[PDB]
Formats: structure tokens, sequence, C-alpha cells
């Protein structure tokens, strides 16, 4: 692309490399990622249409010499950088609501339209000044297996859209503790540290899991543990909430709609962030 003058590599994904960018002749300023198939494409294709607020602007589709580009309105910081800055004191109640809101509103909207994440993580939840929040990277039909479905580590091979909800899940409790749920750093490492929180599934919590592709008979048998060990800090509404989102059978796991009427929204405003760009 020699219609962008890359300002600087910002981020790297199993789907490419993402910079920041200025369009030489317009001067707007984006994000571009380069990628690197007609399903491929034409599965992108629905993405431009897939126009929400709380989702991440795709603005044009390049596809050029064996190269696939992607522009994406440009956003001022991701959730990872913002927790980080924010470690000391952690994210205030309000504005971890707020995000988790607006979260949902963006799941429910691609749920509804029949597309899905895949690959939630603090890293492409991006937000800007104003206090918004929109979920960006969605994934296509070293890597991060944190905020990755149960289902998904037990070898499903067909994902519902249950398996958002949990990677949200997973983000909402690091976003109230401020220390990652599960910081598993392999398949099994990352399962067993599902397992030792929540307990060791079985049939009567899960029915199928012992049919499961990759489930055995000889896992460990790990009690559960209580939430309120597990997000001290967060309030029982919150808790509530948690609890179905992390819910072991995805059909029993909480839809974002639902969760959208969750006791825990009653009293939800949108603060603005403090950020340092
Ligand atoms: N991947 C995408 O579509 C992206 S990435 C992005 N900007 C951005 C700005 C700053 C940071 S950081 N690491 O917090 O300084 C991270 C990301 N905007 C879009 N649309």
């Amino acid at each position: 692309m020699e219609n962008f003058q890359k300002v600087e590599k910002i981020g790297e994904g199993t789907y490419g490399v993402v910079y920041k960018a200025r369009n030489k002749l317009t001067g707007e300023v984006v994000a571009l990622k380069k990628i690197r198939p007609s399903t491929a494409i034409r599965e992108i294709s629905l993405l431009k249409e897939l126009n929400h607020p709380n989702i991440v602007k795709l603005l044009d589709v390049i596809h050029t010499e064996n190269k696939l580009y992607l522009v994406f309105e440009f956003l001022h910081q991701d959730l990872k950088k913002f927790m980080d800055a924010s470690a000391l004191t952690g994210i205030p109640l309000p504005l971890i609501k707020s995000y988790l809101f607006q979260l949902l509103q963006g799941l429910a909207f691609c749920h509804s339209h029949r597309v899905l994440h895949r690959d939630l993580k603090p890293q492409n939840l991006l937000i800007n000044t104003e206090g918004a929040i929109k979920l960006a990277d969605f994934g296509l039909a070293v890597v991060t297996l944190w905020y990755r479905a149960p289902e998904i580590l037990l070898g499903c091979k067909y994902y519902s859209t249950a398996v958002d909800i949990w990677s949200l899940g997973c983000i909402f409790a690091e976003m109230v503790t401020r220390r990652a749920l599960f910081p598993g750093d392999s398949e099994i490492d990352q399962l067993f540290r599902i397992f030792r929180t929540l307990g060791t599934p079985d049939e009567v919590v899960w029915p199928g899991v012992t049919s499961m592709p990759d489930y055995k008979p000889s896992f460990p048998k790990w009690a559960r543990q209580d939430f309120s060990k597990v997000v001290p800090p967060l309030d029982e509404d919150g808790r509530s909430l948690l609890s179905q989102m992390l819910h072991y059978d995805p059909n029993k796991r909480i839809s974002a709609k639902a969760a959208l009427a969750h006791p825990f929204f009653q009293d939800v405003t949108k603060p603005v962030p403090h950020l340092r760009l």
C-alpha cells in the first residue's frame, strides 16, 4: 500500500499485522491490517456491513498482489494497555460496568447476525476518549489461551456464540480483580486452571462432556471454589452475572441479550476513562 504512510506497527495477531497508518490522500488516520481465498473475502465482505457502535468499523477491504489488507477506523488504545495503566488503582466499577454492558451490546448485535468473534481478549477490545469500547480483530473460521471457552479446549468442532460470552466473562473478572482469571500456558494447563476453579465438569453440570473429543476419564477431579473467593471485590449482582457467563454447558451459558437485562446493569452509566495517549 503506497497509499499509506505506516506510522507504526501497533499489533499482531494470528491473522496478520496491524499498523497505525495515514491515508496520504485523505489524511485520515486508520488501523491497517495486512493479512496473509474467495470464501475468505466473501466472508469478510459480510463484516463490512456489520456496523454497530461497539464494533470497530471495517472501512475498506483491499485485495491486491496475493495480499489482503483491511482498513479499520483507528481507536485510541486497547483494553490490555488500559488495564495495565490502571493496575495500581483498578478501573472504577462504573467504568467496568459500562464497558461490559457495551461489549454485550456488541456481541448481542454480532450474534443476532450470526457472526461469532471466537477470540475475544483484552488486546482486541479497543477504547476511545469518549467512553466507548469496541470489538476488533474478529477471528475467521505465542497465542493466548486465557480466554478460551472450555468446549474449545475439549475439542468441540463447532463453536457457538457461547464461546464469546465465556471470553467476555473472563475479561470481566480480570477487570475487577486486576488479575487474569485463568492464566494457562498450555491447552491442558488452561483446561486444568478452569477445572481447579469451577470444579471438574461432569455429566450433571455439563451433559455430554464425557463424550467430547479431548475429554479424558482420567482428568483429575477438582471441587468447585466459591466465587466470593474468585472475584472478591465484585458485588453479588456482578458475581451472579459472571457465574452465568461462565457456566460449563454452552447451552446454559447466558446469552448476550439476556445478560443485558441482568440486574447488574440497573444502574449502568457511561463514564469517561482517563486515557494517557
Ligand atoms: N486491530 C484493530 O483493528 C485496531 S488496533 C487500533 N488501535 C490501537 C491503538 C493503541 C493501542 S495500544 N497498544 O493500547 O497503544 C492498541 C491498538 N485500532 C484498531 N482499529
